[PDB]
């Protein structure tokens, strides 16, 4: 049954009232001070921010005005004594009006209504931070009584006081021998008397606000001593400043081998630079010291990965001032923007990586070896085809029909390659002297199709999940052999009958190849890749078998002698076949754990050499 | 730089005047609708959330007089046409004067008041799921025009009228023939017209409002047909019912091998349940934690603060609590020290449990630690207090020379039985039962009454490593303690000896001769034999063999040894072949090579000439 009461009889005919939203104080604050703010030291970060903005706003009215700029500096007192904590700026300062519309309305900020004045919205929108109103009274968090004493920068203003519990009422009175600008006295709690020492403090400013745009002083000494070099132009930062600030981000000795510095207005903006360092990744290796920016100000968002999570092997520094941002001022989750934002990062860092292989290939090959682990991993758990596609051509091989030692992409093999082939070939290895020695590779050496080597691990899953480059599809060496379309006949035909009752458990079929000139026997199944991966896997791990096909070689030596050794020694020719069907399934790739094989070989040796 | 312009000259002067806070109504309707809430469909929860509120409380205010309980519901309508979403309740309604002191003003909310006027505190103000009083201004967000029909269900309420355009003021008039309760019907915005869809709010309910203590429908069904079980006690609650919840919340259709019931209070009120699919894991289970946060019978969607540990992450249940901290946005505090400390209790008691399991069934355990048995594996190498790692180490289940083969034993019975005064267990690594028998490491440690433990998974040599102790017993592997510890003719053997060294002088630095062996013609022991099997196949001969130092040593009893005598002057070309076969062989019987892939060459041509006489 249908369960619906919904109907439409509800009747309006009286006269409507009009009224307007109402907002309760004591609540919002108690919000405020408990359940905003994840962490207890963000008030020191806002109340710099304060005076920072504080700062622009008198350096901007100076500039208009045209007049003599002073000192402008902030300055952090820690006394422990008392257990207090003191901050002092020399910025525009606030009147009575402006303390009472400012200090003592929730929500409301003077930031945007002087932004709103400019008429250009880009000289100074840039700089200043505050845009809700709500970050003052994050102080009451950490404090129980505040004073505020705050002198306008106008010639003939007077001092003033601010003082407040956090309980809802405050209080203003005028003051003499303030000086211009403002100066914030906290009183500390009981059990927030941390804030009250000189290391904390340090440890807090340092982490959050590194990087203000003017001079910081704690107890006399300053602290940023370093520029914000992703904000400067390329043409204004030497080659000197590129590696401290890489070994200050990246938290290590060593030199980068790459710097690139983004700088992009059209889409939205970005201020970037990235470095990739000297030394090899390590096991840890395997947000990456991206840490993101906005107004020279940290955000420490660290989970929203705005870089790809396979790109995690690069560091760096990223700033926007378009990014959204919550009450608390965190990043927001997965946004319209920050998707954007990922997209146009990959891009450019993979563009970027194409040139560096186009302008010195030799320092590209030494990259490659390092970090390759990562853009096979890219591939792997890629799922757009032209994400793929994208960062293969990152990938380096080494083919047949090119002589040892150099490496070749994927893009130049299209090029070369014959019109009329349309497939690309790839048989793997594990070096090079093998894999021209394999026996799945010498009955390729009829044709002259041009075929890739692959010799690090994970190379033949990488190949499989890609599945297409440049549309051409991917098949390997092996795969192409089972669809590919000196003992006489009538003594070979009983040589087999003897194998298959011996290995019906273990050899489906035997056949007879005409291909083969070194080995005496091979392995070929269908799914080669697969089963090269699902038994590497299950060997791997207990998670959630096959018919191998076995073809010999009449021309071999070895497969000659066993015409005369079953009429001799039948118990040595049984051995000697299970020594070459194992032989066989270890070339193909198929082998288990080698140990087993230990007994039957040493078994098999001291029988066969009893002649001599 | 010592330069301070702080000081005390400032002082008060004049009289101090007295103001009070006032607040910004627009700026906080901008920001509650813009900068708040990360997705824009949390407003189906908090208006679900608000209904069930009220019919809590009509339920409270039946109860407490006494009287007969009416039909309690939540009735959600769609409009495609009209892109309309309408939610009615029969909750107890609200009159002019509760809508203007509510809906009227923000971060202001009637239960608090209601809440803290109960006076016991017992039975209702644990299903009260509001505090913050800014949930209903989130419709905003979606909306262009919110229009609500409302009245009370006291004995002389009237129906009124409410409308809002979302700019800061609002308007109350008069209506009649309202249904008791409240009604709310929303106008949905032009680009947010997806939720005029019957799909996508079926999803947002089945995600966010599944276990709600009401009975709700969405266009005439019901959508809930499930209790939540974790809420009432073991008893109540049978293994049919186990075996549904188990369904829905793993998604699998299968029986859960194990059920617990967790319900603490002395550190922090909990209230999980516990899975344990009976299915062996896939990728889908190892690739990343699986267990969703509960809180007052809401979903509360955390996905970073991972309650439960990695290796931990094979099981499936929910977790509820009333004492977790969330911020207005409706989530976790992080990194919160009392989120902390729930972290580790959940960890403990799930190690206590699956102690008690083995116990009243060892073979049911014995599967089970097959089936999954990486994961504790995983979890040893990731821990970094040794406390925890004991308690881990009583759930490996391994096999002694003790016991006939398909009887598997823990470390704490392993070492009930052991030596009086040393400190010392024996632990050896092979693929099979048959391998670790007729090892040589095995033969050589046979001459010693010690009890050795056959261990035949992966990673299990890594895992013994990293474990280091366990009761204040050192962990010494059977290769490694050979090192530590402290016929042929003799003339042919020595120049046999010099031979090798002359022949393997760069792959092997020194040979000597062992007597404990007779069934082996070869053996090679290192210093650090399970550091090197580890290390070796995360990162050809020369430089393998310089980071391993192969000792070789040969028994000089083997039947191939003898005969290598009078083929050594015979054919000297044999000879170069055969000694590196046996070479090669103690290398894979010492699980020391990294790829057999290159043997196979010399060993084809060792084979085409050695029986070439026949
Ligand atoms: N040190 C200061 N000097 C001058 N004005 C200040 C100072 N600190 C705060 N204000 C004023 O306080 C008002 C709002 O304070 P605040 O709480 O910081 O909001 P906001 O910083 O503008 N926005 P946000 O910090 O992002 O929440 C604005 O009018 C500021 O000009
Ligand atoms: N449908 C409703 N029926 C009855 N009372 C309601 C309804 N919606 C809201 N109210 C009342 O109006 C108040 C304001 O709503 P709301 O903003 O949800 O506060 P809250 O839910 O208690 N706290 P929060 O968790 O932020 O939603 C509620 O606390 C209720 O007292
Ligand atoms: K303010
Ligand atoms: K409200
Ligand atoms: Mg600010
Ligand atoms: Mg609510």
């Amino acid at each position: 049954p249908l369960h619906s009461i919904i109907s439409s009889t509800e009747s309006v005919q009286g006269s409507t009232s009009k009224h307007e939203f109402q907002a309760e104080t004591k609540k919002l604050l108690d919000i405020v001070a408990r359940s905003l703010y994840s962490e207890k030291e963000v008030f020191i970060r806002e109340l710099i921010s304060n005076a920072s903005d504080a700062l622009e706003k008198l350096r901007h009215k100076l500039v208009s005005d045209g007049q003599a700029l002073p000192e402008m500096e902030i300055h952090l007192q820690t006394n422990a004594e008392k257990g207090t904590i003191t901050i002092q700026d020399t910025g525009i300062g606030m009147t009575q009006e402006e303390l009472v519309s400012n200090l003592g309305t929730i929500a409301r900020s003077g930031s945007k209504a002087f932004l709103d004045a400019l008429q250009n919205q880009a000289e100074a929108s840039s700089k200043i931070i505050g845009q809700f109103g709500v970050g003052f009274y994050s102080a009451f968090m950490v404090a129980d009584r505040v004073e505020v004493y705050s002198r306008s920068a106008a010639p003939g203003s007077l001092g003033y006081q601010w003082l407040s519990d956090g309980s809802g009422v405050f209080e203003i009175a005028e003051a003499s021998g303030v000086r211009t600008g403002t100066k914030i006295i906290i009183h500390l709690k009981s059990d927030c008397k941390e804030f009250s020492s000189e290391a904390r403090v340090r440890d807090v400013v340092t982490k959050y606000s590194n990087f203000v745009s003017f001079p910081l002083y704690l107890n006399g000494r300053r602290m940023n001593t370093l520029q914000a070099i992703w904000m400067m132009d390329p043409k204004d930062v030497g080659e000197w400043q590129h590696e401290e600030f890489y070994r200050y981000v990246a938290q290590a000795h060593d030199k980068p081998r790459y710097t690139l510095h983004y700088k992009t207005d059209a889409p939205l903006n970005i201020r970037s630079i990235f470095y990739v360092p000297d030394m090899k990744p390590s096991m840890f290796d395997v947000g990456s010291s991206v840490a993101l920016y906005s107004r020279k100000v940290l955000i420490q968002t660290k989970a929203t990965d705005i870089l790809p999570k396979w790109l995690r092997f690069i560091r760096g520094v990223v700033d926007s001032e378009d990014i959204p941002l919550n009450l608390s001022r965190e990043l927001l989750q997965e946004s319209a923007l920050i998707r954007k934002l990922r997209d146009v990062l990959q891009q450019r860092l993979i563009k970027f990586f194409i040139d560096q292989s186009k302008k010195d290939a030799e320092k590209y090959a030494k990259f490659f070896e390092d970090y390759g682990l990562f853009m096979r991993e890219g591939i792997v758990t890629a799922t757009e085809q032209e994400v793929k596609e994208d960062i293969a051509k990152l990938l380096r091989y080494e083919s047949s029909a090119l002589p040892s030692g150099q490496l070749t992409s994927l893009s130049e093999y299209a090029s070369r390659m014959r019109a009329g082939t349309r497939n690309i070939y790839y048989l793997c290895a594990p070096n090079r002297h093998l894999a021209e020695h394999s026996p799945y590779y010498e009955a390729m050496k009829k044709k002259d199709t041009e075929v890739l080597f692959c010799f690090e691990q994970f190379d033949e899953l990488t190949l499989l999940h890609l599945r297409e480059f440049d549309k051409k599809k991917l098949i390997s060496v092996e795969t192409d052999i089972v669809v590919d379309h000196c003992l006489s006949e009538k003594e070979t035909e009983e040589l087999m009958a003897w194998m298959r009752n011996v290995l019906g458990s273990r050899v489906t079929n035997v056949k007879v190849t005409l291909r083969l000139d070194t080995h005496p026997a091979m392995v070929t199944v269908l799914e080669m890749g697969a089963a090269r991966h699902f038994l590497r896997m299950q060997q791997l791990a207990k998670t959630q078998l096959l018919q191998p096909t076995l073809e010999i070689n009449p021309r071999h030596a070895l497969i000659k002698k066993l015409n005369q050794l079953r009429a001799s020694e039948p118990g040595l020719a049984q051995l000697l076949v299970d020594q070459i069907y194992e032989n066989a399934m270890i070339a193909a790739g198929l082998v288990d754990d080698p140990r087993a094989m230990v007994g039957r070989l040493n078994e098999l040796l001291v029988k066969a050499l009893e002649r001599h």
